[PDB]
């Protein structure tokens, strides 16, 4: 009972269909590079100001004021789950994302709740959700998100961010059976989660592993892989008994080269690329079947309009008009200028003509 | 006038000539994980322990009396030439390698001296080499190592670590002129410093390229290729017309997967990997003219003995016996077990005469 989607550029791109010009949108489009972000976030503290249906739609809408993005992806945080899951988080404005009691022993998964119960309490983000499909009254779809198992467990174990993410490869190579667990039990709890973003609204899904890159082929086929696999099999099962009809699932593997091969085969309509994996390489390593998304280096929005215009057009070219969608490599930073972002969207959508008429 | 090699087995390795095993060592064999390193270090502060001979002789050493390695690498920084170059380092045990007052516009570089003086400046390695050739008593060849010109760039903006390299990426975008003088600097700076390790007693040298991955393939080919083909070549050159025998070179590009083949004809005769490329693919994007070296997971190391063996018997049997020099894909971590580092090392020569018998 939502409004009928009137732009849907990106859900048919998705599909692998054939599109008047190139979808694009912008991971992290609700970051601190907007003014607006920083004013509404400084309401109260993260976990407040994103338990909030309101403040959570208010923060996705803001950039669909700039810019014409063929998406909107729900504004919420990858650490929901681990939290959700029992698990204590201090944001600081320094540090930022942190668990002060991180998994360090295989006792302190006892900690934990089952995670039947995370779907839950995580219904502040299903309310977001809905209010938000709600809002945009059929303008563009709206994507749900999550973390994947591995990169969930390298922040429940790392504690933060990390570098080498030592602690949780660590707990790969010593405690095997225990990683096991701690995977499966956020994967129990990813698939009810994701089901009921899109029983709340969600128009398509997204599964972020950010921290696919500090795990080599064989780690990642042996912890990282099957559980990428299992959360778009069971997500689509449980959607198709409920009635409802399956949303295109998105896998992003950070520093992923490696697995592009596997990603391709591993259940999903589209697979995410950072900007090191050349676009005709990716192709090469995908196929020809799923749809590709992505790729300019963050970076790039440093240079010129005029220059940001011209790395848009060679990216197309690469890329090609068909199966694909255009985004960044990785999420916008909290530096970049409104403007240059705009610049992008708006090359993707011109150039994307150009290279079909 | 050094003392007649005895062990040449990783020198004929990187010539790309057949040996009996195949040689190994290991990327921060001398540190943090050897208890008798730190103690060493603990002597005075980082450079001051960095810049006694003696010292530098002694933690290169270190590691060669536990272990059978088929090569020593100098003790020594990176970050040494961006400091003979003029910038202040502060190196506190919480942070640890640090600039508090980086390069950010264009007017800072008018600070650094002439690349021509950096050799002069940098006489305690020299001499730390030459002492250490003559102690090593020619059991096993010298390595001489620098950082490459971008990676050394990095260190000089950012003033420190990152996990985005925004800094120093911006500079590229928006200030790809200034960016190209740091870039020449650190390169003509960079050649007298290498061709004055091998005057000195240096064997091989290692252009250490870590942070190759924060940028795409564009970049890349734009800013740090260029300078580590001109490094290679000018050092070669040198060499020769100081009638000196040139030595084998080895680049080594962390996160570097998208430039293996380039870097394969970028004048160097070993390529180091990282252990995200799979050693067959990276045989395949080099060719069969260059040796590759190294790429176990350097936290396969926290598994047992036993199943560090199981890991270095696959690896070998991907690399296969040609053309190959084992190593990690990266340092070695200061938590890692130096009975793990034996294992590693003894795996390596057990299997790889195996695989030939």
């Amino acid at each position: 009972g939502f409004p009928e989607l009137k732009n849907d550029t990106f859900l048919r791109a998705a599909w692998g269909e054939e599109t008047d010009y190139t979808p694009v949108w912008c991971m992290r489009q609700a970051g601190r590079y907007l003014p607006e972000f920083r004013e509404t976030r400084a309401a109260q503290d993260f976990f407040s100001t994103c338990r909030s249906p309101e403040a959570c739609c208010e923060l996705t809408l803001q950039p669909l004021r700039r810019f014409p993005l063929d998406a909107a992806i729900i504004f919420s945080d990858i650490l929901v789950v681990p939290q959700a899951l029992g698990m204590e988080v201090t944001m600081v404005p320094g540090k930022g994302p942190s668990f002060p009691e991180p998994l360090r022993e295989e006792q302190d998964l006892e900690r934990l709740r089952d995670p039947e119960v995370v779907a839950s309490e995580l219904g502040y983000v299903f309310q977001a959700i809905t209010l938000t499909r709600q809002r945009l009254a059929g303008r563009v779809p709206l994507i749900g998100f999550a973390g994947a198992p591995w990169t969930l467990m390298t922040y429940m174990v790392e504690g933060g961010g990390s570098s080498t993410m030592a602690q949780a490869k660590r707990w790969l190579y010593q405690r095997p059976q225990a990683s096991h667990q701690l995977l499966r039990i956020l994967t129990d709890a990813l698939v009810p989660y994701l089901v009921g973003q899109v029983v709340a609204g969600a128009q398509a899904l997204q599964l972020f592993e950010s921290h696919a890159g500090h795990l080599g082929p064989q780690l990642f086929n042996k912890f990282a892989l099957p559980y990428i696999r299992d959360v778009a099999k069971q997500v689509k099962a449980r959607l198709r008994e409920a009635g409802l009809a399956p949303v295109p699932m998105i896998t992003f593997a950070k520093d992923g080269h490696f697995a592009l091969e596997e990603l391709a085969q591993a259940g999903y309509e589209v697979v995410g690329l950072d900007w090191t994996v050349a676009p005709k390489k990716a192709r090469e390593c995908v196929g020809k079947t799923v749809t590709l998304q992505g790729n300019l280096d963050p970076c790039a929005l440093y240079a010129s309009e005029e220059e940001i215009g011209q790395l848009v057009k060679q990216m197309l070219d690469d890329f090609g008009p068909h199966r694909y969608i255009a985004n960044l490599g990785h999420g916008l930073y909290p530096d970049m200028d409104p403007e240059h972002v705009g610049a992008f969207v708006d090359a993707v959508h011109k150039h994307s003509r150009l290279l079909r008429q």
